[PDB]
């Protein structure tokens, strides 16, 4: 088990994908949902960005 000091998500932050299709990708945190604990994060493709919505500890910090 490791602890880590913060445990909060943000808006602007980077993080990798750990759950859905884009699994082992990177992505951006778009908008968060603290109040449903659930994070969203926008994923950059090839002229095909889509967001994509996801829950907390489904993204990992970089």
């Amino acid at each position: 088990g490791r602890p880590v000091v913060e445990v909060d998500y943000e808006v602007g932050e980077s993080v990798t994908v750990m759950d859905g299709p884009f699994a082992t990708l990177p992505a951006t945190i778009s908008e968060v949902n603290a109040e449903q604990q659930k994070l969203k994060v926008l994923v950059s493709i090839f002229g095909r960005e889509t967001p994509v919505e996801l829950t907390f500890g489904q993204v990992s910090k970089i």
